[PDB]
């Protein structure tokens, strides 16, 4: 649908402030002008590094991708450049979010983190796509109960490769499909349950196709029991048809969030519970006011 892409001329925005950039692009903290109007509404812009037609058909699936767990391109602006719009979140990425709250956070928030990334991702396959690029410095954070997959559609759009969230098929042979996206969804589980540790930190990306191959994987993080590391385990098999399927870690994962300190082991994980129902209705009023479902809540 032509109603979900904005095209946006270079006059209806500007570029404030460098926020990073990656594989893909550089992204910057931008303002919205909208004409004859006074106000400057804050934005995400992407400009790509580095063919319209095809760009914007892949822009126009982008931004059919509807779900609380997904970010939408919202526009776009064709020139020089490709940038693309979306939603600006001022907490920014769950990766540095896990690592800035390393003694903070509880078992409760991880396990529905794993739910809403999982949930986010099946909505993909059910869509038929395939992310290409999943890590947890791809998962934004709305509220600190809320998270969201962003960069849905840009690994297809320009294809450093991120080879240690790779499937191995992926590495060896650029195979991609929703089971390959599986594999990176245990790689960015680690991530959050390590509170961000680098995976394989000091082992050189051109060794990792030889690691997986002798069977070598990512090691147990520390607050996790063994159920949970199988899971993790399972997402790296070999075989790609012998990994989870996403609706079975949403299935999983929900089951851990209702009994949490089963299946995570955290110091002071008693004094770290999900938000009242008081706090939680301040930030949706404030910054999150989309449709949602409940968080799991522990039985007890
Ligand atoms: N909508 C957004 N709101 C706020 N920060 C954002 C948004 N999108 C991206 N960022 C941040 O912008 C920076 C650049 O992101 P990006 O160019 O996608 O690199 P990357 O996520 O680190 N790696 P990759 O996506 O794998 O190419 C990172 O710090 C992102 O977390
Ligand atoms: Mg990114």
């Amino acid at each position: 649908n032509q109603a979900l892409l904005r095209i946006l001329k270079e006059t209806e925005f500007k570029k404030i402030k460098v926020l990073g950039s990656g594989a893909f692009g550089t992204v910057y903290k931008g303002l919205w002008i909208p004409e004859g109007e006074k106000v400057k509404i804050p934005v995400a812009i992407k400009e790509l590094r580095e063919a319209n037609k095809e760009i914007l058909d892949e822009a126009y699936v982008m931004a059919s991708v509807d779900n609380p767990h997904v970010c939408r391109l919202l526009g776009i602006c064709l020139t020089s450049t490709v940038q693309l719009i979306t939603q600006l979140m001022p907490f920014g990425c769950l990766l540095d979010y896990v690592r800035e709250h390393k003694d903070n956070i509880g078992s409760q928030y991880l396990l529905n983190w794993c739910v809403q990334i999982a949930k986010g991702m099946n909505y993909l396959e059910d869509r038929r796509l395939v992310h290409r690029d999943l890590a947890a410095r791809n998962v934004l954070v709305k509220t600190p109960q809320h998270v969201k997959i962003t960069d849905f559609g840009l690994a297809k759009l320009l294809g450093k490769v991120p080879i240690k969230w790779m499937a191995l098929e992926s590495i060896l042979h650029r195979i991609y499909t929703h089971q390959s996206d599986v594999w990176s969804y245990g790689v960015t589980v680690w991530e959050l349950m390590t509170f961000g540790s680098k995976p394989y930190d000091g082992i050189p990306a051109s060794e990792i196709s030889s690691i997986l191959e002798k069977g070598e994987r990512l090691p147990q993080p520390p607050i996790c029991t063994i159920d949970v590391y199988m899971i993790m385990r399972k997402c790296w098999m070999i075989d790609a048809d012998s990994r989870p399927k996403f609706r079975e870690l949403i299935i999983e994962f929900s089951k851990m969030a209702r009994d949490p300190q089963r299946y995570l082991v955290i110091q002071g994980d008693e004094r770290m519970h999900l938000p009242s129902p008081t706090d939680s209705n301040f930030y949706r009023a404030l910054m999150d006011e989309e449709d949602m479902d409940d968080v799991v809540d522990a039985d007890e």
